[PDB]
């Protein structure tokens, strides 16, 4: 097990293309998968839209869609394939109903959405109606995907987080000292590699990205690299066409995915229960 581990520390860019994912995940046995989505609604996306987004918030709702709109679209055109019963569990967290401790379903009974279609539905619904908050920790939405694929008897899910990236930090600490909410979103991290569960967290917005780095390549004491970092407003931002852009985004999304699903099998988790997975609750969605 020792050996295992340290086999799948660090998963580089090894693809250069989607057709080689899409082969790469074949000659893996990838069948079955499911998404979760969980999506940032915390106060710093006020101001994470500054060069990227016009000096608007995120959040803000206009005549054209905002960067988290793009990213539900886009992920819904891209990785839509990667839900075999098209049913999307949808979480929001770091509104004032959540801050750093709980996700809210974007449904009543936390009935998954009806496709994408519903998931960007919702969001337009929810976000004029919430308070967006803090402080900003991922712990609770990776509790939720844990609770998911645990509930399933280790059914492969891949949790989509899409976020502008500023988990809450100590502004000034000098050495790597970490926030409770770092700390906590770190331990999440870890809990969550007991798990057949994949992390792609879609960044939107400015950054910066240094903490969302350290996710994708540097944490240590996780069974297996569970996490992709995927900047999509650094890939919107280029001078190519809209379909090579969406295409450069599902390669970036897949970049991580079948050494993590190989990852699942050769660690002994895909189709297991770990047993230790205290059960986590979606409040309701605000009304
Ligand atoms: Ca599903
Ligand atoms: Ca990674
Ligand atoms: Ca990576
Ligand atoms: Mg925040």
């Amino acid at each position: 097990k020792k050996r295992l581990e340290r086999k799948y520390s660090k998963i580089s860019d090894d693809y250069s293309s989607l057709e080689q994912v899409t082969e790469a995940l074949a000659r893996a046995g990838l069948e079955s998968s499911n998404l979760i989505v969980g999506i940032d609604f915390t106060k710093s996306n006020e101001w994470t839209g500054a060069r990227s987004f016009n000096r608007k918030s995120l959040h803000f709702i206009g005549s054209s869609p905002n960067p988290y709109e793009q990213a539900i679209t886009i992920i819904g055109r891209t990785l839509a394939a990667f839900d075999e019963d098209n049913l999307i569990p949808c979480y929001g967290f770091g509104d004032a109903s959540t801050h750093d401790q709980d996700v809210f379903s974007f449904n009543s009974e936390d009935r998954f959405c009806n496709g994408f279609e519903e998931v960007l539905s919702r969001y337009k619904e929810i976000v004029p109606q919430l308070k967006l908050a803090g402080p900003t920790s991922f712990a609770p939405i990776i509790d939720m995907a844990m609770t998911i694929v645990e509930q399933s008897g280790g059914q492969y899910h891949v949790l989509v987080i899409i976020a502008d990236g500023q988990v809450t930090r100590s502004v000034d600490t000098e050495n790597g000292q970490l926030s409770p909410q770092e700390q906590k979103t770190v331990d999440a991290i870890v809990q969550a590699s007991k798990l057949p569960l994949s992390i792609v967290l879609v960044g939107v917005g400015d950054g910066p990205w240094d903490m969302m780095r350290e996710f994708d390549d540097n944490i240590p004491a996780r069974a297996f690299d569970n996490f992709q970092f995927v900047n999509f407003t650094e890939i919107m931002a280029k001078n190519k066409a809209q379909s090579l852009k969406e295409t450069e985004f599902a390669l970036s999304a897949l970049m991580e995915i079948p050494q993590q699903y190989k990852a699942t099998i050769e660690l002994n988790l895909l189709g297991r229960r770990n047993g230790y997975i205290p059960e986590r609750f979606p409040l309701p969605p605000p009304m």
